């Protein structure tokens, strides 16, 4: 399994956006944006898990640096962590 960080995203990218980005390079087994407790909005970050950490590695080396919606995606291996 791994972790990914995505950052920097814009406010419109949603779970399934971020399913639809990853899921390209293998099985994902969890997506998550991060939102604001209290408006329920997107803090433009959030986390997708893969369950092959070959194919995470792999989408985190392709996606690096590349825009997404108009911005310039961070793309990380994160600390592995339950929800
Ligand atoms: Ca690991």
């Amino acid at each position: 399994s791994m972790n990914i960080y995505v950052g920097n995203l814009n406010y419109r990218v949603r779970e399934e956006d971020l399913t639809g980005l990853l899921q390209q390079y293998g099985a994902v087994t969890s997506a998550r944006v991060i939102t604001d407790r209290e408006t329920g909005r997107s803090r433009g970050f959030g986390f997708v898990e893969m369950e092959d950490e070959n194919d995470a590695r792999r989408a985190i080396e392709e996606l690096f640096d590349q825009e997404f919606q108009g911005r310039k995606l961070i793309v990380k291996e994160a600390l592995e962590r339950p929800e």
